[PDB]
């Protein structure tokens, strides 16, 4: 057995250097949001949220983990703190993570009432709200879901730990069907799983409305081609009808106003001659709808259809970020699953375990990294921040 420091340094010096990495990255996020008011939305306050707890795991966590690989001698219940105060992190950024796709979801779906139902003070209320949810959450071992009861004393003795302290390790204080069913299970997995469910509702919301602008341009060119070779002013009269309706729909389903009128107002001028009977005059006054389809409608079907690809890729930016956390933090999870469900098999070595740690701390550092590649706005306010 090699000396225990050794291994241990290697662990250390990772640890410390995921710390470095997770503040500074996090702190130019939130520098980012505070000096830059484009960035000031309801959707980057839960990202500063986010970033806030990943700036706590470098502060705190990360050298809470480092104190409690050494199982130094403890209260048990101070012990509990020290274990237990990166789950409250963890639940931060799950419910972070489930607001950011939610007010995703809401601005695609529901784009007309989105500004005045997600508001900045409600945001910052939420916020706080499932921050003290994180804290309760997370330090639920120490409302008495615990093992301080029940005190390994010769691992204790053996160490010199005084009376009423316990050797500080993780698996001692923290019992393993909180970390499966309540966290894992309750906390994590169900929150992942709806936020999958949400995103796929933005997608499939977003790949909808794309089809329908497609299909209202569609009915715009195609029954202007069965005018032009109608033969009588009822088949006319049919066509200008479902236009006069798409119209009116694009009108709705959203300089626009006015080319708009135009169109409708001229799909009624030749409504108004299909009734009288008169066929080749309601075509010719069918044909000047190209001239506002062209100057105004095409116009505006590339604008709504650059809007909705925005709205896209904003939303794929925010899947990456949860999935991530996700990619990240399943590893530990997985293997406190095989120790909780399986203990017939072997332990996890000791080299895995500070490996699944050290991959749940790196999530810290992943996400000002994807703000930079995938958002303008951040990166061009990064490089301001830094060059300065
Ligand atoms: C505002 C921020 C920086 C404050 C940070 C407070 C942290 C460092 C404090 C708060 C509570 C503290 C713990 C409370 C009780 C005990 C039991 C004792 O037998 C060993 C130390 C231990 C485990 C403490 C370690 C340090 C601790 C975790
Ligand atoms: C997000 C997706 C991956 C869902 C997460 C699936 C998790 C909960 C699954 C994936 C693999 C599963 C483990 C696979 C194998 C074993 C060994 C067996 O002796 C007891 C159950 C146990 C330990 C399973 C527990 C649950 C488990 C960890
Ligand atoms: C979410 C993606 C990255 C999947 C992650 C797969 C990882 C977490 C899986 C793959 C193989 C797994 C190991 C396979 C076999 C054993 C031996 C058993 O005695 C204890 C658990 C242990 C050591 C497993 C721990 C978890 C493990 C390392
Ligand atoms: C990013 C931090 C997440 C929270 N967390 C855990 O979830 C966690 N599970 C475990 C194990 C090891 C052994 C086999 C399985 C059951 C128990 C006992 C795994 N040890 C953990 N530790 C600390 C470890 C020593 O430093 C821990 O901090
Ligand atoms: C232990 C520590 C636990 C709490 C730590 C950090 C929370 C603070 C970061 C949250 C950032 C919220 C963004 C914000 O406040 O913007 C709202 C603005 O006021 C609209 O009116
Ligand atoms: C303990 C420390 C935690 C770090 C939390 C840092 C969060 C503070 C950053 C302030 C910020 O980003 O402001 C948001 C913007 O001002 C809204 O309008
Ligand atoms: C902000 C940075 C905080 C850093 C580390 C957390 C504190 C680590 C806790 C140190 C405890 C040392 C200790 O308890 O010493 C053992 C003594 O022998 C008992 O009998
Ligand atoms: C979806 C995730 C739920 C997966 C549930 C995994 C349960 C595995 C299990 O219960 O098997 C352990 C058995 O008790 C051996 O003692
Ligand atoms: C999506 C959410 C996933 C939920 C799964 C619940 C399944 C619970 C597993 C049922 C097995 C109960 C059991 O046998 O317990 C294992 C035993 O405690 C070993 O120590
Ligand atoms: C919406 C949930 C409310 C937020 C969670 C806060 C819960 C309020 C009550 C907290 C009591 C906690 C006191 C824990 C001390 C334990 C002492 C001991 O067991 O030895
Ligand atoms: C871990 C235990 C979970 C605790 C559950 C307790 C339930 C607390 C839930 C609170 C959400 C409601 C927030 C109400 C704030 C006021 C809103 C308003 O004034 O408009
Ligand atoms: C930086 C140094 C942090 C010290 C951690 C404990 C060292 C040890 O393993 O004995
Ligand atoms: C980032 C990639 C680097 C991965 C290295 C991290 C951990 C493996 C180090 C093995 C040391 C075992 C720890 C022993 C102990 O903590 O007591
Ligand atoms: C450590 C946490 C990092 C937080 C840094 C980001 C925002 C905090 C508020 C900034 C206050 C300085 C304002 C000066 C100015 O407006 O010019
Ligand atoms: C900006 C915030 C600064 C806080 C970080 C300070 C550095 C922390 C580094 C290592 C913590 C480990 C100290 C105690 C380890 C256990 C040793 C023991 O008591 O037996
Ligand atoms: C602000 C930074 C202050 C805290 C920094 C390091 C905590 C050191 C942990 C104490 C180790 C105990 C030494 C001993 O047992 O003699
Ligand atoms: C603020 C955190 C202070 C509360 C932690 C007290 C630990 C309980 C104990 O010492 O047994
Ligand atoms: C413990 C509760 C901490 C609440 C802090 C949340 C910050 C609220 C905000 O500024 O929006
Ligand atoms: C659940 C735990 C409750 C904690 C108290 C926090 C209430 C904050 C009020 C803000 C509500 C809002 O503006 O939407
Ligand atoms: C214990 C309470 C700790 C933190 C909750 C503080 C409430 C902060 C104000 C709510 C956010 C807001 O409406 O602006
Ligand atoms: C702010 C959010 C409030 C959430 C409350 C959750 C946990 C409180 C834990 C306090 C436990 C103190 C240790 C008891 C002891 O001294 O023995
Ligand atoms: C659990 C593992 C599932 C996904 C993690 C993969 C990493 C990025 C996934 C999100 C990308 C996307 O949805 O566009
Ligand atoms: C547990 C697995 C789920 C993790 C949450 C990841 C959210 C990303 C899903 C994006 C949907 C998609 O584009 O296919
Ligand atoms: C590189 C990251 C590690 C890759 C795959 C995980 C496989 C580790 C499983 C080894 C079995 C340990 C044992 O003997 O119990
Ligand atoms: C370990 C994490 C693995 C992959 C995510 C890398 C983030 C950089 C892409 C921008
Ligand atoms: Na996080």
């Amino acid at each position: 057995g090699a000396p225990p420091i050794m291994g241990s340094s290697v662990y250390i010096t990772v640890e410390l250097a995921i710390a470095v990495l997770a503040i500074l990255g996090n702190v130019l996020v939130c520098w980012a949001v505070w000096l830059n008011s484009n960035l000031q939305n309801v959707t980057n306050y839960f990202v500063v949220s986010l970033a806030a707890a990943d700036i706590l795991v470098g502060v705190l966590a990360i050298p809470f983990a480092i104190t409690i690989s050494t199982g130094f001698c403890a209260a048990c219940h101070g012990c509990l703190f020290i274990a237990c105060f990166v789950l409250v992190l963890a639940q931060s950024s799950i419910f972070s993570l489930l607001a950011i796709a939610i007010d995703r979801y809401i601005a695609i779906a529901i784009p007309l009432r989105y500004n005045g139902l997600v508001t900045g003070t409600r945001a910052a209320g939420i916020i706080a709200i499932c921050w003290v949810l994180s804290f309760a959450i997370g330090l639920t071992p120490m409302l008495g879901w615990n093992n301080c009861g029940q005190p390994k004393e010769g691992k204790a003795h053996s160490q010199g730990c005084g009376e009423g302290q316990v050797a500080c390790l993780f698996e001692d204080v923290v019992p393993m069907n909180y970390m499966v069913y309540f966290n894992f299970f309750a906390c994590v997995l169900v929150p992942l799983l709806l936020m999958l469910g949400v995103y796929l509702r933005i997608f499939a919301a977003a790949r909808r409305q794309l089809a329908d602008l497609e299909d209202n341009w569609e009915t715009l060119n195609d029954n202007l081609k069965v005018i032009e070779k109608a033969d009588n002013a009822a088949q006319v009269k049919d066509a200008l009808t479902k236009m006069r309706a798409a119209a009116l729909d694009a009108q709705k389903a959203t300089d626009f106003r006015h080319g708009f009128d135009i169109l409708v107002g001229q799909i009624d001028d030749a409504l108004k001659l299909a009734n009288e009977g008169k066929v080749k005059e309601a075509q010719a006054a069918a044909e000047q709808l190209k001239t506002t389809r062209n100057a105004y409608i095409q116009k505006y079907l590339e604008r709504a259809r650059s809007t909705l690809q925005k709205e896209v890729h904003a939303a794929k930016s925010a899947a990456i970020i949860a999935g991530l956390f996700a990619l990240c933090w399943l590893p530990l999870h997985i293997i406190n699953c095989f120790t909780f469900f399986c203990p017939d098999c072997s332990h996890a070595p000791l080299w895995l375990m500070y490996l699944a740690i050290v991959l749940a701390h790196t999530n810290s550092v992943v996400n000002p990294f994807i703000y930079a590649y995938r958002i303008r706005e951040f990166r061009q306010t990064f490089r301001k921040i830094i060059r300065s």
